């Protein structure tokens, strides 16, 4: 396909990174870097050390470089850790010898790519996160194609969506034959960066393009928690709502209860819930496609599963309240399971939740959210509750709700 046009491949091979474009390209590791011995086989970088890692990529003089003078796109998966709003200048992707070629940082919550012509003309366009959906941080993997065309446009794409273009100005520009990954300070404070799949194609990359290779590079099935991590079983998460990522699980006579989080930085209130598996693949603890699974959370030191529960009055038909409840295995295969499904889009790692008949595949309702004024525990008034609702047996409605879609967040 396009395959052809690439000119460097800057992966993670046998705990060593090297190019496999076949071009052969030098790559040479110094300082702490860190290489990821299982899937992406991403590589982290820092910006602490006197020795912080650093990664030089080396073109020869070959000539199929020279194509990065008419059309050439960058790619590559990227998460920058504590990715905070008031972050300091940064450069993460340096490919400038002599004030003239490309280069890649980070300010704020921008991420801009530079093209530098020389000393002093020079362009660049970017990619700005929304801070108010990002309170902890724009801390999750985000897939990274910059397409530019010196005759015509510099384009920059974020998950396969275009952020951002410009008019590339015509005068002269020299490319380096050299890419240096680090992280340079320019003239918790600790950020890390993971790097995986760095591309550079000898060609524009168009939207088609780009969004096949960015799919082609994940394993779509396998859910991932809120950072763009494998989603796994028997691991503790703050499981959160799309709608109401400012609240947090509690509990309260049988039900679970969302209360407001007092820390708007942090993922670091409330119960955990662990993920347990039924149905699915058990060569490894990732939670894929179509997986039985069950709910788990410790409230006092006991152990409870989230299940259905009889609410104090109808809050509506076809609606039963999930709640933390102290049942047996049998009972949690009835009516306690549920089948996932990966639901991702550009703002969010999510996933929806279909209550499973008898821990099959078969879906017998929908895991929404709903605030209702009924009586819990022990309440001598009704009072308004925020809680997450099944919707049983007609929920054609709500399977394209954002109110449908689940975050998971380590609570490490």
């Amino acid at each position: 396909s396009i395959n052809d046009s690439k000119i460097l491949s800057l992966q993670n091979k046998k705990n060593t990174l090297m190019d496999t474009s076949g071009y052969n390209a030098e790559v040479r590791v110094e300082g702490n870097v860190q290489l990821n011995p299982i899937f992406p086989f991403d590589f982290k970088l820092g910006s602490s050390g006197d020795d912080r890692g650093k990664v030089i990529v080396t073109q020869n003089e070959n000539i199929v470089y020279n194509a990065m003078y008419e059309s050439f796109s960058i790619s590559f998966w990227i998460r920058i850790n504590k990715w905070v709003s008031n972050l300091p200048g940064y450069t993460i992707i340096d490919s400038v010898k002599n004030n003239s070629g490309w280069s890649i940082g980070i300010i704020s919550n921008f991420l801009v790519f530079t093209l530098k012509q020389n000393e002093n003309s020079e362009q660049d366009i970017n990619f700005s996160y929304d801070i108010s959906k990002n309170a902890a941080g724009y801390n999750k993997w985000f897939f990274v194609t910059i397409t530019t065309n010196m005759m015509g446009n510099m384009m920059i794409y974020i998950n396969g969506k275009l952020i951002d273009t410009i008019k590339v100005k015509l005068t002269g520009i020299n490319f380096s034959k050299t890419i240096t990954f680090q992280m340079n300070k320019i003239p918790s404070d600790n950020i890390n960066m993971w790097i995986r799949d760095f591309y550079i194609f000898a060609k524009e990359l168009d939207d088609k393009d780009i969004n096949i290779l960015f799919n082609s590079l994940q394993y779509t099935n396998v859910v991932k928690d809120y950072w763009g991590n494998d989603l796994r079983y028997d691991k503790e998460y703050y499981m959160i709502n799309v709608n109401y990522m400012n609240r947090y699980m509690s509990k309260k006579g049988n039900g679970i209860v969302f209360n407001t989080r007092k820390n708007n930085n942090d993922f670091n209130e409330g119960y955990k819930i662990i993920i347990k598996r039924i149905r699915g693949n058990t060569n490894d603890t990732r939670v894929r496609g179509e997986n039985v699974l069950y709910f788990n959370t410790t409230i006092d030191n006991k152990q409870y599963s989230l299940g259905m529960y009889k609410p104090s009055r109808n809050l509506g038909t076809d609606l039963v309240p999930l709640g933390a409840l102290d049942q047996p295995m049998d009972e949690i295969r009835k009516y306690g399971s549920f089948i996932i499904q990966p639901c991702n889009t550009f703002d969010y790692y999510a996933s929806q939740l279909f209550l499973s008949s008898n821990a099959t595949t078969n879906r017998l309702g929908i895991l929404s959210i709903g605030s209702y004024s009924f009586r819990l525990g022990g309440d001598w008034y009704r009072h308004e509750y925020l809680i997450p609702v099944i919707k049983i047996e007609h929920y054609a409605s709500l399977l394209e709700s954002t109110s449908t879609h689940w975050v998971f967040v380590p609570a490490s």
